[PDB]
């Protein structure tokens, strides 16, 4: 039963990933002032230009052009010969900020708005991930690990990967495509760019036994890769959601992460659904787990409450969504205050994938014990 | 194997469909000249601005606000009562 | 009956004089194709971009970004360590 799967990754110089950086340094420096904020920001990202967007609800004071070019200096746009820089591009601010407000019970807030969330979690591997996108993830967070520490200087920071991988029998046996795409400067050659992102990159990363000789390397295919970032194309926030979350392993609900505050659900219960997908598949009950929660905007318990094992379960699957119900209050603000999300802790998450890293607030199996036990597989 | 599935959609009036549309008007626009162009369109709407931006590599001539305008008004935001106003609404072209 | 008198003047490289050249070099494109052309084009100058406005009444097609480019790189600014890059600079057009 061969069959290819493929999964992509974007470095953090790309222009979608420009913008979900921008939308969520913004978000973290204001929830380091006002936790309690309700934030909705958008960035679009042009040749020279960046738009920062959206609607806030705070007490914070925040300097908006600053953040943007310091998020944008940390990436590694210095000078106009990139295409991009930090110290000379526009920052226009169209975000409208707000007033809050001033005795219900608080757990009983409903949904700010309407929506559809994707979790999924499967034992393949030790993060409980899917195999393509952790390994894609990888290939471009040591392209800026290479460039940054100084192994390449002449690399840049725009860059993406590709992997595709080669299943058997639902596991996998090798890979049959590496694609890395990179932005580099004038200064090397083509040739001598290849050896070294191959020997440099893609060797220390990926399994040498999964590299054979029938792997096709596709590095630079087109040509030299000098001008790029927000020059090369557009950039906006949310364009990226499926590499962010799982690739294209799992389904997914539409709703993009990036610059929303822990309030609204579009994110905190994506967080929640992989927190309770991973715990289900943590506490042995299946081997892969997807939940769908949906929330209607001004209702606080959820519409509908799904969960899909794929026929690997070990309990029989309307117990499962007894204790799916049972164990995790899913409630908007319920949320919240079982995954602690209001801190600053964002700007890390839009860079690599908000999934698989395991020092993130819903990427805790504490609950696994509890649920192995409730459902008597001792 | 009862179990719940939902699925959503929205209307040609919400915020992120106007820009959809917005889009797509200007590539059909190019289209009927250069049908061989190369578009890649990016729009976004704020509360009283649209910005059109992106590449194109064509030799077709196109009036984005006039394009802009007549798809926000055949949607049927006529004016600022509504919260957005096609005939008084900015229209910036990044293209 | 002796007064000190002073003028001044700035060179073309000025921001106040780069908006002026932006906005003539618009309108000379424009007055090739019609000269009965009617054009009041405003040119709004920043750190990083250049804003292109104004409502024009004529039947020519004139690429405003094309000729802003132009403008500023004929003026010398090539790269950003002069403070400004006429090669990757936002051009947006409220024409």
């Amino acid at each position: 039963a061969k069959h290819l799967f493929t999964s992509e990754s974007v470095s953090e110089g790309h222009p979608d990933k420009i913008a979900d950086q921008i939308s969520d340094a913004v978000l973290d420096a204001i929830l380091e002032q006002d936790p309690k904020a309700r934030v909705a920001c958008e960035t679009y990202v042009k040749t020279g230009m960046v738009l920062v967007g959206g609607e806030i609800t705070t007490s914070a004071w925040v300097d908006i052009e600053e953040i943007t070019r310091n998020t944008v200096r940390e990436i590694g746009y210095v000078h106009s010969d990139m295409g991009f820089d930090a110290n000379s591009c526009a920052v226009l601010s169209a975000i409208g900020k707000q007033s809050p407000d001033i005795r219900a019970d608080p757990l009983e807030q409903g949904a700010g708005d309407q929506g559809l969330m994707f979790g999924y979690a499967t034992n393949e591997t030790d993060v409980l991930m899917p195999a393509p996108i952790t390994y894609a993830h990888r290939l471009v967070q040591r392209q800026a690990e290479v460039r940054k520490n100084g192994t390449l200087p002449w690399l840049r920071p725009d860059a993406k990967s590709q992997v595709t991988f080669q299943y058997d029998d639902g596991k996998i046996v090798g890979i049959d495509a590496v694609v890395l795409s990179t932005q580099h400067s004038e200064e090397i050659d083509q040739k001598s760019l290849q050896e070294a992102v191959m020997e440099e990159i893609i060797k220390p990363i990926l399994p040498a036994e999964w590299l054979t000789s029938a792997t096709k390397f596709f590095i630079n295919p087109t040509g030299r890769f000098v001008i790029g970032g927000p020059m090369g194309d557009c950039g906006l926030t949310g364009r990226k959601i499926i590499v962010d979350t799982y690739g294209g392993m799992a389904r997914h609900g539409g709703g993009a992460f990036s610059g929303k505050d822990p309030s609204k659900v579009d994110r905190s219960a994506a967080y929640a659904a992989r927190y309770v997908a991973k715990n289900i598949v943590a506490a042995g009950l299946a081997d892969r787990c997807e939940i769908q929660v949906s929330y209607a905007i001004g209702v606080a318990e959820p519409t509908s409450i799904m969960v899909e094992t794929f026929g690997t379960e070990k309990v029989p699957s309307e117990q499962l969504t007894l204790l799916v119900r049972e164990f995790f209050d899913l409630r908007p603000y319920g949320l919240i205050q079982m995954l602690d999300l209001l801190h600053p802790i964002y700007k890390e998450t839009a860079a690599y994938g908000h999934f698989g890293r395991e020092h993130f607030p819903w990427e805790k199996t504490d609950k696994a014990q509890l649920l192995r036990d409730a459902a008597g597989l001792k």
